[PDB]
């Protein structure tokens, strides 16, 4: 399940994690708030962990630290692809 | 290049190191169809041969190396997740 995450949905969840919203994150991001949203739900069920809490974000999320780290070596890797 | 999912990586590496689409199917307990459909998206994804009939292109092995490269973090990531 972990294995099903994809690139977008980090960058999705680095955005709402930076901007406070789905609103924000989808103006950040060029997309619309639906689709932030349901990739949000998506990579939770996939990590089956609650990273977001109206009461909004989870002790878990800190999450959000690793995936840096991650998302460099992604665009690393985009480039070397690209360059073949 | 895309943003393409995990699961394609590790489908790729384990047919760069198992020679064929079944036996990477049998090490990662997938359906050999699905391995090949995989890494035909992926080579779409990249506009790239990564195979000959199942043998790799000069592409593919430089391909392995940079992913190698992305997999150490992918599995720390995941490691990290499985923990929370």
């Amino acid at each position: 399940q972990s294995m099903n995450i994809n690139q977008e949905q980090l960058l999705m969840f680095q955005a709402v994690m930076e901007t406070g919203s789905f609103s924000a994150a989808a103006r950040k991001l060029g997309k619309v708030p639906s689709a932030v949203s349901m990739s949000i739900a998506n990579l939770e069920i996939d990590l089956n962990l609650t990273l977001f809490e109206k009461g909004p974000t989870a002790e878990a999320r800190v999450l959000y630290e690793k995936t840096a780290q991650l998302l460099i070596e992604m665009n690393q890797w985009k480039q070397h692809a690209h360059a073949l």
